[PDB]
């Protein structure tokens, strides 16, 4: 059963599902495995691949989410039953930390997506088909989550892959599969929804 790491991906010609998408320090990040892709705040061709260990060496050879804390500009990074948390490069003191240590429940094992919501700057942690509410001043969770995707949210499918709001310009984009839904911040009514190798991939 012992099997050997993956091959390096190419981004168009393959149909790639990444493992987190966000954006850091001005630039949109997006893993798969060991490598990453950067491209500075567009829609056009990202700039990889380059390796996960260039910037954060600590990281397991896969991750399951990532999002950046407004407060400082801190990523967190989430894979398996824990999370990091980085300055830069530089991993804070006391990480990784068990995701209990988030407020989230023993049972949940692994997280699906995660985004700091820039309309009340609260931090959502998507699971299944359930998500929480976590309040990044007081570095803790909210009363009354977590509350299904479903019920809470306009049009969201459960098992999201990636969910980003870019400091541009007041949007949340919902990844899953091929394709990303986009929902107005204020409004929240989906605005359109497209194809990821074509409006963010630049393929
Ligand atoms: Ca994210
Ligand atoms: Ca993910
Ligand atoms: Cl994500």
């Amino acid at each position: 059963t012992p099997t050997l790491g993956p091959v390096t991906p190419e981004i168009c010609k393959q149909d790639i599902v990444f493992d987190g998408i966000a954006q850091i320090r001005g630039e949109i990040f997006f893993f798969k495995d060991r490598f990453i892709w950067r491209t500075v705040t567009p829609r056009d061709k990202p700039m990889g691949p380059l390796l996960v260990a260039t910037f954060w060496p600590e990281l397991p050879e896969k991750i399951d989410a990532v999002y950046e804390a407004p407060q400082e500009e801190k990523a967190v990074f989430f894979a398996g039953n824990e999370y990091w948390i980085y300055s830069a490069s530089t991993l804070e003191r006391g990480y990784p930390k068990p995701l209990t240590s988030l407020g989230l429940p023993p049972d949940v094992q692994r997280v699906d997506a995660a985004f700091n919501w820039s309309k009340n700057k609260k931090t959502y942690i998507f699971a299944g088909d359930k998500f929480w509410r976590y309040n990044e001043v007081k570095k803790k969770m909210d009363p009354g989550f977590p509350k299904l995707i479903a019920d809470a949210w306009n049009a969201i499918p459960d098992n999201l892959d990636a969910v980003v709001d870019l400091q541009g310009g007041g949007h949340s984009y919902f990844f899953k599969g091929a394709y990303y839904l986009k929902l107005e911040n204020q409004s929240l009514k989906s605005v359109k929804f497209g194809s990821i190798k074509s409006d963010w991939l630049g393929c």
